[PDB]
């Protein structure tokens, strides 16, 4: 199985700040055919299911706002929040979505800072 | 998006006895061409991440044992857990695994009662 690798594992931060959290793999997400890296990130709210935000790496899915951004290449994945709001409070999942079995990394919460 | 509605929401149960779980889909996830169905489930434990349980309706996966049963195809499926044991103690999650956006349901929290 690909372990994915979170950290950190929360943080605590005030509303309109920068956070950036990392994943890596134990194995290259990078499809060296058609250059796409096989990651999503989820988000999951307090009592919610998972809502998938990303996938291929950096493609935000519909009515995901700017203000997350996915990156990075082959095992080294970065999910940054360049101004986090009140509704961005949850848990988020990194994911190896295409070599089963499908694999989730431990979450990193978001817990915002009063 | 397709919308998996999930229930009951929450049961309680003693051990070794048998609990069946539905989830329905809005949409059709019956692939006419290869007769599979797209649907998953995930088992996710108290402060874990998600564990894919089931994929294809009823295959499972490596490692989960056979008191798990997924059933059902095209709209309306089942998840049954013949004898519930403490560490079946969970959210279960059915979701649609290959019409984007992928979309979980609400779950089912399975308790235990003593």
């Amino acid at each position: 199985d690909i372990v994915m690798t979170q950290s950190p594992s929360s943080l605590s931060v005030s509303a309109g700040e920068r956070v950036t959290m990392s994943c890596k793999s134990s194995q290259s997400l990078l499809n060296s055919g058609n250059q796409k890296n096989f990651l999503a990130w989820y988000q999951q709210k307090p009592g919610q299911p998972p809502k998938l935000l990303i996938y291929g790496a950096s493609t935000r899915e519909s009515g995901v706002p700017d203000r997350f951004t996915g990156s990075g290449s082959g095992t080294d994945f970065t999910l940054t929040i360049s101004s986090v709001q009140a509704e961005d409070l949850a848990v988020y999942y990194c994911q190896n979505d295409h070599s089963y079995p499908l694999t989730f990394g431990a979450g990193t919460k978001l817990e915002l800072k009063r």
